[PDB]
C-alpha cells in the first residue's frame, strides 16, 4: 500500500507529474483507494483542480465513482469540473432508476437546492428538464409507487422533492411565464399545507419564499406588466417575451450579486490553499 | 462555436497567450460570443486581469459594450481597469443623452453610490463633474422633460440622483466649503421629505446620512472653526483654505480605515482564486 | 547571534535554501534560538512549510521540543506536520507521565477538543486508545492518586478529561456501538452534575451535547432503528453493524460540511501569507 | 510626469526590476510623486512589500516621510517593514519633540493602541520605554506645559496618553509586577473618573478593561500566588520571578490566539492580492 499512499499524498494535494508517474508506471496498483471513501476521485473533487480530473478521464477501468463525485462537483459547486464529469465518460438517459455519500437525490435536485443557475443550465442543455410534478395525494394513480415502499421515504422524498420544485432558481430555467406557474406553485404548496399535516412549516416556508420571489421580481420594476390575471392571482394569495425575457436576465444578475454580497465559506478558503499547494507542486516538479 | 467555446474558456479565466494566439490567427470568429451577456469583455472584466484587456483594446472592430463594461469595473471597484477603458478608445463627451445591464444611471452616479473615492476622482480628472441638481418640484421650467415620459421614472430617477447627490463623498469631490453645501443640500432633502409624499424615508435617512456626516466631519477634531454662519445653520436642524484641507484628507484616511475594517466580499475571494488562475496559466503556457 | 537572526528570518517565512545553507555550513550555532519561545521548531510549524519540517527531522541533535510543537500542529490542525512529526524520530509509548506552553494535556486530549476527525484517527492507527475513565468519585481506589497532588489540578484536570470524553468526536473512534456509550456518558455527566458541587453548569452543558449529539445521529434518518433498550434509554432522558457504520459515516460527513460552513479564522489567512512568501522565497531562491 | 506616474504604478504594486530601472536610470526625476498623499513610501507600505522598502534605503535624498511610513507600519501591523524603518536611516533619539497623517502621538502610544505585542517589544529593544506618566490634575508642576497650548488638546492628549498606559499589553512590557502596577493604575484611573469630568465614561471603560485584565491573569490558574496585599487590593476594587514569568508567557500565547480568532479585516485581503501582484512582477520580469 506504499504506492497507494503515495498516489492519495498526490491525490489529496496537486502533484500532477506525479500523478502522471503514476500513470506511466504501468498502473501497478488500481485507483481503488480507501482512507474513508471507498473510491479516489470523491477525494480528488476536492480543491479546483482540473488536470487531475483529465488525467482520471483516461483511467475508464470502470471506477464507478462519478455519479457521487458529480454530486460532490456540484454541492461544492464547480463549473468546468462538472463539464469534465458531463463531457466524456459519456451518459445514455437519467430518467428515473439506475443502480449507481448517496442520498436519493436526482442530480437536477441537488443542483437546484443549492441555487447556482450555470450548473442547472448545463444540466438544461442536456436532456432533462423536469423534476416530475405527479400528484402526491392520498391518491396518485402510481399506486403501486406507493406500495413498493412503506416508510417515511414517502413523505420525505415528497418534501424534498417541492424543496427542488420551490422555484429558487425556476426562472431562468423553464420555458414560457414563470411568474404565474411560481403562482400556481404557491397555490398547490399552500393546499398542501392546508391538507397534509405534520409537516406544514415547510410548506408554508416553501410558500413565502414563492411569495417574496414574485414580490421581488416586481420590484425589478422596469415596466408596469399589471395583467389582470396577476391581480386576480394576486386576490388568492413577440414584445412581451423580450419584455419577460429582460427582466429574467435582471433578476439573474441581480440575484447573482447578492450570492456575491454573502459571509466567507471556510471551505472555499481551502480552495485557495489546495491550488496554492497545486501551483507549488506544478512549478517545483517541472523545474525538476 | 468550437474557437468560440475555446475563447470563452480562455476568456472568463487568465490563458493570455491563448488570447495573443487567438489575435494571431487571423480573427476567425468575432468576439460577439454569447453566454448570458451578449458581449464578452464583461465576462472578461470579472477578475483582476488587465493583459485582456489591454489585447481588447487592440480589438477596435466596434465591440460596443466598453460603457456596460465600464460600469462592471466601477461598480466591483477596480481602478487600472477603469483607466485602461477611460484612456485608449477615446471618449467625446458624456452629458445627457447616447445610444450605448444599462440601468438608466450616468457612471458618476453609479460611481457615486459606492464611495470609491479614487475612481471618482479619475472621473473629475477628465470633465465630467455635476450631477444636475434641478429643481425636481412639480413646476420645473423643464416641463417637456416632464412630458417625454409619464411614468414612475421621473420619482425614481429623482431619488437615485438625490442619492447620488447625498454626499457620501462629496467631500472630496467639490471645489471649496463642502459642509456648508452638505448642510444646504440636508435643508433641501428635509423639504423634500416635507413636500413630495409617499417616498419620505428615503429622504429622512439621505437627511440623516448628511447630518451623521457633518457630525463626523466635526468630529475630526483639530481646530475650532465655529463659525457662526456653522451655528445658525445648526439652529435649523488661504489658510482657511488650508485647513479645510487639511481636514478634508483626515476625513478621507478615516474613511479608507473604516472601509478596511468591513466584512468580506466573497467576490472579493472570487478576484484572488481568477488571479491564482491567470499566475497558473501565465507560468505554465510561458514554460511551453 | 547574527547567523542566528538569519536562521529565525529563515524561520518564520520559507526560505528553504537558506535553509539548506545552514545545514551545509557545518551546522555552526545549534537550533536554541529564543525569542519568547526556547526553541524554534514552535515557530516553524506555523505555516504550511512541510521542507522546514522535514529539514528538522535530519537535525537530530536531542532538539527536545518535539512535543510542544506536535501540540502545536494539533492545535492549529495540521495534517501531514503531524504525520511528519510522529513517523521519524519515533515514539515508544505514551501512557502516563513522561519529562518532555505544555498544559497538562495528552495529546488525544487535546485532539479531541478540537473535533479534527482525521487527526485523532491517526492517532488511533497507532496504540494509544482510551482516555483512562477512572471513578472520579470521593472514593476512586487510586488514592494515592488524589494523594500526591492537593490542589484545584484534580477537578480542573477531571473536568477537563470529560471534556475530553464528551464525545464530540467518538462516533468515529470508538470500536462498537457509540450511540448506547453516548447515553451512558450523558447519565453518567447527569450523576455528576447530581454529586459533584460548584461545578455542574459545565457537566449541564457536556449532557445536553451528548443528548443533541444523540439527537442529530437519530436525525441522520436512513432506517429506523427503534431498539427497546434504546427507548428505555430515552425513558431516563452483522447487518446491523453495516447500517451503523454507513450512519457513522452519514454523521461525519455531515460534521465535516457543517465545520467547512463555519467563520474565517483570521490565523488560517497568516497561513496563506505565509504560503505565498514560502513560494516567493522557493522561485526567487531557485532561479538563483 | 510620465516616468512619475511609471513609478507610481510601479509603486502601488510590486513591479520590483521595474523600480531597479528607475534607480539604474540617473534618478532623472525625484520621489515626491502626490496622489493624495504629499510623498510615496506612504503608498509603499501598502501590502507586504519589503523590497521596495529596502530599495527606498538606499534613495537617502532626504525623503523625509520616514515616521508617517513608521506609523503606517505600525497602525496596519507589519513586522519586518518596521524593523527595515527603524534599523538602516538610523534614530538619535525620540524622547519629547521634533519637527518631522500625522496626530500628536508618538510611536510607542500608536503600537500601544493596537495590541501586537512584537512591534512594542522591539520599540522596547531599543531605548525607549516609558509613555511618561505626569501628575495630570489642576496642579502639576509643569505649568508652563499648560500654558503653551490653551485649548481641547490637553484634556484628549490626556485621554490618549492613559489609553497608552491603560495596560492593553503592558503585562509583557513592564519590568517586574506588573498586576500590582495594573491594580495602581486602576486605581488611579477610578479617581480620575471621580476627580475629572465630563469624560467619565472613559475612565470607566479603562478601570474596567484593568480589572477584567486583572480577572484573566488569575484565570491563567496554575498556581495560586493569594497574596494578602492582593487582596487587599481586591478589597478596594527568584522563584516568584520564574512563576510570574511563565503565567506571563501564558497570557500572551492566550491573547496571541484570541487575536487568532478574530474576525477578518478586508486589508489583509488587500494585502494578499498585492502580494500576488508583486509575484506577477517578479516572475514575469526576471523571465524577462
Amino acid at each position: 500500500t506504499a504506492e497507494e499512499e503515495r498516489f492519495l499524498d498526490a491525490a489529496e494535494y496537486g502533484n500532477i507529474p506525479v500523478v502522471r508517474k503514476m500513470l506511466e508506471e504501468s498502473k501497478t496498483l488500481n485507483v481503488n483507494c480507501v482512507d474513508y471513501m471507498g473510491q479516489n476521485a470523491l477525494q480528488l473533487a476536492v480543491g479546483n483542480e482540473h488536470l487531475e480530473v483529465t488525467e482520471l478521464l483516461l483511467k475508464k477501468e470502470n471506477l464507478a465513482r462519478i455519479g457521487d463525485a458529480l454530486l460532490l462537483a456540484i454541492s461544492k459547486g464547480y463549473v468546468r469540473i462538472v463539464e469534465a464529469i458531463l463531457n466524456h465518460p459519456g451518459f445514455a438517459a437519467s430518467k428515473r432508476l439506475t443502480l449507481s455519500f448517496s442520498p436519493d437525490i436526482t442530480p437536477i435536485i441537488l443542483a437546484a437546492h443549492c441555487q447556482k443557475y450555470e450548473v442547472v443550465h448545463m444540466l438544461l442543455m442536456k436532456g432533462a428538464r423536469i423534476e416530475r410534478p405527479h400528484d402526491y395525494f392520498c391518491k396518485c394513480g402510481d399506486c403501486m409507487e406507493k406500495q413498493r415502499h412503506d416508510s417515511f421515504s414517502h413523505s420525505r422524498s415528497r418534501i424534498n422533492a417541492y424543496k427542488g420544485l420551490a422555484s429558487p432558481a425556476y426562472l431562468s430555467l423553464s420555458s414560457e411565464d414563470p411568474v404565474l406557474t411560481a403562482l400556481e406553485l404557491s397555490n398547490e404548496l399552500a393546499k398542501l399545507a392546508n391538507i397534509e399535516k405534520e409537516f406544514k412549516n415547510d410548506y408554508r416556508k416553501l410558500s413565502m419564499q414563492c411569495k417574496d420571489f414574485v414580490v421581488g421580481v416586481l420590484d425589478l420594476c422596469r415596466d408596469s406588466e399589471e395583467v389582470e390575471a396577476i391581480l386576480n392571482g394576486d386576490l388568492e394569495s413577440t414584445r412581451y417575451q423580450q419584455i419577460m425575457k429582460r427582466l429574467i436576465k435582471r433578476y439573474v444578475l441581480k440575484a447573482q450579486v447578492d450570492k456575491e454580497n454573502d459571509e466567507v465559506n471556510e471551505g472555499e478558503l481551502k480552495e485557495i490553499k489546495q491550488d496554492i499547494s497545486s501551483l507549488r507542486y506544478e512549478l517545483l516538479e517541472d523545474k525538476s
